[PDB]
């Protein structure tokens, strides 16, 4: 397990799409869950549930694609949380803004005195919080100031909790 | 000018990424100025630059690639038809999470002044700023508290401007 960001960066649209379909296509051939997102000249790549040597050859997969289709690439790693497998992500909904990044500021200050990291993305009325590297006894004060804050200035709150790392998809049919 | 969110969501990635290829292709048949994001079972298909008319029509189309690929559509639709618009990304990195996140809070209440709405994203090291609904002599003021903040915070920005069509990207 670890996770893996690629940034895919070029003028040509149809290239850049083509070097996506591949990055992708190399990523789940690695059992990889892939996140993505197209803007612009800029398509980021988000790979999780990836071990070391997946990883390493994951990032010669991008070097590879770089020199096929004439683009700028770039990678990070995490690189190598001790232990993980903990995660929390919690969702503020409300009109008043000021009240939303009083929340936000609140929240993480929070996480972070629980020994938790903190990724944010603020949209519209919509404020979006994921707590990681988080066990179970940690999520459940979390799960405490949520609420502490959901009463306190008046707005909306949802929870998804990620326990094992493992993720079930069902399909029927 | 008028702008549009449509979702996709399904259980089969392979029919969501299929229906994703029909829909921007669509989309950019047209006026069509796309931008996407896949997480889990969930796609997010945004598209700027689209008049009344165009946006009913695309509409249309999701409600076909539901039947199609067999995927779950909702669409939120805005507009319309005006010259601001003038989208502004910026980004900051920095080792310093408090000095990143002290550039975010100047960066963005520099915006709110000059009546520019935000959204911004915070990651690992990296902060991105994305600012809607701001004129030209407007981004440019930003462009230069962009890089007194680099100086301030002793952090790397880069920053890209959106009107058209026409796209600008600023590097240091
Ligand atoms: C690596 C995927 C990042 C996607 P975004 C942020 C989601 C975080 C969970 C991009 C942030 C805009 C500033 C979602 C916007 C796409 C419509």
């Amino acid at each position: 397990m670890g996770e893996m960001m690629i940034i895919f960066e070029g003028d040509d649209l149809e290239a850049l799409e083509k070097a996506l379909k591949e990055m992708i296509r190399q990523a789940r051939k690695f059992a990889g869950t892939v996140e993505y997102w197209l803007s612009g000249n800029r398509l980021m790549i988000r790979i999780t549930g990836v071990p070391e040597q997946v990883r390493k050859e994951l990032a010669k997969e991008a070097e590879r694609l770089k020199a096929e289709f004439n683009i700028q690439v770039e990678y990070q790693i995490r690189g190598s949380g001790s232990g993980s497998g903990s995660e929390m992500m919690i969702i503020f909904e409300g009109d008043d803004l000021e009240a939303l990044e009083k929340a936000l500021k609140e929240m993480i200050r929070q996480a972070r005195k629980f020994a938790g990291t903190v990724e944010y993305w603020l949209s519209g009325n919509r404020l979006m919080i994921r707590i990681t590297g988080v066990p179970e006894q940690v999520r459940k004060e979390l799960a405490k100031e949520a609420e502490r804050l959901k009463a306190e200035f008046n707005i909306q709150v949802e929870y998804q909790i990620r326990t094992g790392s493992l993720e079930h998809h069902h399909h029927h049919h």
